[PDB]
């Protein structure tokens, strides 16, 4: 069940508004935290995210994710952040510059090439180069905010890049 | 992997658009269609949904869902529809009247009471009547279009009903 969460390594979140509440608990594996989050059992809220402290083998279930207002994230090798896809807007607004969804396949059905690889296609579109644009894994993105919306370098050598078929949130 | 699809028993989809392409194949089980869809390995498009023909134990992979334009659904006992949640708007527009996501947990974190149940709470919100409102399972909904957004009757005898924390597509 831990696979249906967007994972961001060495990350955790921090709150600000005292009202915003948490629930923690020692555990064995990060898997263990996912089941409880997904099932939303014994939790005084909606599990939209959780962190697993690999160091203190702990689960940190949150009623919010990295894009929640009033919460910032922090570095930690020992931490691993898992966000519930059901709470990460999966549709596009405008040119889709703020799309953080997990679609990784182009419109014609071809798997996206990670932004970390220069194979098959070489490129200067590196994560460090574009901060805030979430160029993680091989997720369809639109760092430059171009007309076509989110796209990705294809794993098919003949197709340098292509657009992804992510829907618009509201286009009547 | 089939659990990451919204299921609509006895249902299938009929394209109207001739371009909009499909791909079919005999298979053994419906799970078999899911894996192929999720992976999107042998398809010339983005799998957003698929139908499993229990009769002809067949798979119909679609580059669209029940809310795609130019495609109508049809009834059929031998058919089951599965839509990729990654393509079913997961945020709310306005009062949330057209919400079709699968969130089934009120804001305080309690499981929803399916609409087909009169226990714990009895009600006048049944599928039968108010249709087109997808009162399936225990999905948070807003058939009437009320102020607070999609909600549900709580499986907690102490709480008649409560609202869910489904994000608005206009984040904040």
């Amino acid at each position: 069940t831990i696979h249906e969460f967007k994972k961001s390594a060495k990350t955790t979140l921090i709150k600000i508004d005292p009202a915003l509440k948490i629930k923690t608990k020692k555990v064995n594996t990060a898997d263990q935290c996912a089941n409880r989050c997904t099932r939303n059992k014994g939790l005084p809220f909606t599990c939209k995210a959780f962190v697993f402290d690999k160091a203190r083998k702990q689960c940190l279930w949150f009623p919010f994710n990295s894009m929640s207002s009033g919460v910032k994230k922090e570095f930690g090798h020992e931490f691993d952040l898992y966000e519930n896809k059901d709470y990460i807007r999966n549709c596009i607004i405008g040119k889709g510059r703020s799309y953080k969804g997990t679609v990784s396949i182009t419109k014609s059905g071809i798997k996206c090439q990670p932004w970390s690889s220069m194979i098959p296609h070489e490129h200067s579109f590196l994560p460090s180069s574009y901060r805030g644009k979430d160029l993680q894994e091989n997720y369809c993105r639109n760092p430059r905010g171009e007309e076509g919306g989110p796209w990705c370098f294809t794993s098919n050598p003949e197709v340098r890049y292509e657009v992804c078929d992510i829907p618009q949130c509201s286009e009547v």
